[PDB]
């Protein structure tokens, strides 16, 4: 008595005129008429249009209670049917890419690059897997579990070939909660100064998850490498994704970080308690805590030890910072170091730019984070464009010294006067007392990476 | 043949009327008349007035040549003679008169800014000095270093034992006071603290025992569960008996890479009295406050040092905090310092000649993070050029020493410049544009861009 629909067909209903449909479990709901009845307005609920409620239920667990579910059942109109998963490259190179939640803010479809709606970013310490930002340079690899092999070699160690099963049984499983931030986060603020090359990220190219897997340290020691090597040695990684020419995505990290127990570098097979999603590297990815997202290679195929940095294009000719004076005709990637640890950062996630907020009390919220395991010791929040500041409340548990891999969510509730204008700014300070710079121009660079000047959000107060 | 004078006497002769006297070796020279004949002008030579030429000779080795030593010998006027609670500072060591002194009792001073980046290693005589108390008079033979803590064998090391039981390690490290550049903070709103300019920072090659080796020798383990600390106590104390003290996390004390030393040598000689004789702690990449001088005790503890200066000083606060709301429990003790840089050449208000101008300075970052770039502006931060970084590369994570930089640029007659510098470290940390947003009641952690205005001779 209930018509069946595919995830794809449900994704066609994302608007009132079209009808707003959402899914939960294997049920399909038409909540067009409910949007106006939703507590807190339609702004958040409409973020789920055409897709699953799952991730949003994880952010706001009150929806899991019986009374909310009983309300939701009033809007049921169908059921989902298993999605067939078909014959690569006939249609196109990205034809086998996994489906994604429609609530993501996509800035590139082929290759797929997207960030979750900024208002949801600092609503939960662990970012739901369906909303975790995604950055793909190439088509997503389609991997058959049983035949996948991770190759590990290099000078001083034999040559291993580990199946997913062996990775899971041979090495003790460790979990590390770590925030991944792309080098291009907040690149859109760089473009306001002068046009740059790169994906036009807003403040959401950063997400946090509890990663589970083998320690890189343990796998390399098993391969026979020593705990320490004299001089500057590197651990190079190569993914299963490659361009038409055959060069795979690759990156490396210093050998010292790879072998250090406290550095928590993992060969992760689990993400937020479940198997790694395809977009995030199924079956295995490197996770390098405190280091720019580019080095956390997904769809891992090879691990090697070398006296030199990875020769990959992305290690050598991308992801570097330059003086603001450098232009395409003078840029020389030999003159700057590959980005490994990232500088202190923060952004306001609530309210959003252009909002008109009710007078009285306003709760300002956001995230703050610093690379290299350096914790956030304070976040300063201004309502007047950075003239005067108040200290925000830092949420969450502290971590051991030098191992603050996860962001600090913060919030501050402040009184706001009817009919005024606000310019809301946040800036964070880390455990080495490094701070964020006032403006973007002086840190501008042609690729628009390393965008950490204060985040400024303009809103008005209603009357 | 020659009258003999003490250093104190020679320090009274620093001008034409009193006569300008300087020393070299054990000789005293009256160079009053030679000041006008000194190549380059009187400015430089007069910096040494009343004191030793040694430190300056080290900055400019051209002075080591035969003709310079010979040119000086004709001005000899004499020879140097060696050597209660009403004045607790009566026992302090003599200092070079060329230092820029901000406090005499207790003694706190910095070298002239123009000399700071003139040599990678700062001569011992010019190395900035920060004393909270009177300097301890220590007899070498009877000096003992106490080491103790839970799970370790109590040690009582003499200087000789500190030199022989532990393999000597040498670490070149820059010490920077938390108040360096405080004067830029004062400009915005008055703060509490010594009025340092840009010279509360200096660099030396330190030599001593690794703290790690001493602790291991006592039986302490490489790692302790939870957050443990290593506390230091100096021999200097207030009138009530509380000694200067500080601490560093246990993890840093035991790390082989952290290079923390129990130093007994500074730039090749024994530690000067003002810099901790006979032994000081040197904590590379960490604020000067933690490098306890005149070390008397090393203790392992589950808690941070209870000292006043570890608990109720040397911390950073929001710019909104004032004396009526400051609460030292709300911030962490300063350990690693943030990226920093300053222009040492030209000096503020100078009138430089048209043509080419060489701008020079220093740059450094804490935590062993090397300086990867220094941007220099001549138009107040609108446009920037990249400076040349001098110095030798250090191993990743172990860049404890500053990077001296320079940039030569063409300057037009009759112009006005606003020279600005900013540095970037290897975790790509950067310095903030302005001082107001990082202001704090103690004026510490002053790392906004350094701005120097000068004019070009028309
Ligand atoms: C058709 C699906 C949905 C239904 C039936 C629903 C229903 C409800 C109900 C009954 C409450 C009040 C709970 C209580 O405290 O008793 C609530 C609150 C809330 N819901 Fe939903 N919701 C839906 C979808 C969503 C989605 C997708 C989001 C976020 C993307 C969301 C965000 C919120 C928030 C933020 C509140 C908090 C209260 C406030 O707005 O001030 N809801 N919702
Ligand atoms: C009585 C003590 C001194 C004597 C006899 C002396 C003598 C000289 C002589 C002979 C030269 C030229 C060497 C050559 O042939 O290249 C010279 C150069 C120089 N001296 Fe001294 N000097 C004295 C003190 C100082 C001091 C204390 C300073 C530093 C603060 C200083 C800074 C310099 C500099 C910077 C130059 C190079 C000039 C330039 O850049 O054009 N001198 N001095
Ligand atoms: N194999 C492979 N790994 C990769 C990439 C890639 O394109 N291929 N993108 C990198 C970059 S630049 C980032 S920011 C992170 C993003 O991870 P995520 O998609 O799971 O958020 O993956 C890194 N790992
Ligand atoms: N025992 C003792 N150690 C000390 C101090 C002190 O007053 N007593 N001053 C500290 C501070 S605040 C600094 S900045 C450095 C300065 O070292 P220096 O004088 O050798 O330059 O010493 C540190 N070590
Ligand atoms: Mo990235
Ligand atoms: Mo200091």
């Amino acid at each position: 008595s209930y018509p069946e629909y595919t995830r794809e067909e449900v994704g066609r209903h994302r608007s009132p005129e079209e009808r707003v449909w959402v899914t939960h479990g294997t049920d399909v709901f038409d909540v067009t008429d409910f949007v106006e009845l939703h507590p807190g307005g339609p702004d958040k609920i409409l973020l789920a249009a055409g897709g699953a409620l799952e991730p949003f239920w994880a952010l706001y667990a009150v929806h899991g209670e019986p009374h909310v579910l009983e309300l939701l059942q009033q809007y049921k109109v169908g059921e989902l049917s298993p999605d067939e998963a078909p014959a690569p490259d006939a249609q196109d190179p990205f034809a086998g890419d996994p489906p994604r939640h429609p609530g993501l803010r996509v800035n590139s479809q082929k290759p797929f690059n997207a960030e979750p709606p900024a208002e949801l970013l600092a609503e939960r310490f662990l970012t739901p897997n369906e909303l975790f930002f995604t950055r793909n340079h190439l088509p997503v690899p389609a991997v058959e579990p049983s035949s996948y092999r991770l190759r590990v070699d290099g000078p001083g160690g034999g040559t291993l070939s580990l199946s997913l099963a062996e990775l899971r049984s041979r090495f003790p499983k460790h979990e590390v909660t770590a925030t991944l931030q792309c080098a291009g986060n907040r690149r859109s603020e760089m473009s306001r100064v002068r046009p740059v090359k790169g994906l036009p990220w807003d403040i959401g190219a950063i997400s946090t998850a509890r990663w589970g897997g083998a320690r890189l340290r343990d796998v390399l020691l098993h391969a026979g490498f020593p705990e320490e090597l004299q001089g500057e040695w590197h651990v190079c990684f190569e993914g299963l994704d490659a361009d038409p020419g055959g060069a795979p995505y690759g990156a490396s990290i210093p050998y010292g970080r790879a072998l250090s127990p406290a550095a928590d570098v993992l060969l992760a097979y689990e993400m937020n308690g479940t198997e790694l999603p395809r977009d995030h590297g199924f079956p295995v990815r490197v996770v390098v805590p405190g280091v720019v997202g580019a080095r956390s290679v997904k769809w891992l195929r090879r691990v090697a030890v070398s006296p030199d940095e990875s020769p990959s294009h992305w290690q050598q000719n991308d992801y570097k910072g330059f003086s603001p004076c450098v232009d395409w005709d003078t840029v020389d990637y030999r003159t700057a170091p590959a980005i490994q640890e990232l500088p202190v950062q923060s952004a306001v996630t609530q309210p959003r730019p252009g909002a008109a907020v009710p007078p009285g009390e306003l709760t300002v919220k956001g995230y703050a984070w610093s690379g290299g395991g350096r914790e956030v010791v304070r976040v300063d929040v201004s309502l007047d464009g950075g003239r005067t500041w108040k200290v925000a409340r830092l949420m969450g548990d502290k971590a051991p010294p030098g191992r603050a891999w996860a962001w600090a969510l913060w919030e501050l509730t402040v009184p706001v006067e009817a009919g005024t204008e606000l310019e809301i700014v946040c800036k964070a300070v880390d455990s080495s007392y490094n701070v964020q710079p006032d403006s973007v121009a002086p840190i501008w660079n042609l690729r628009g990476v390393l965008s950490t000047a204060w985040h400024r959000v303009r809103v008005s107060v209603q009357d």
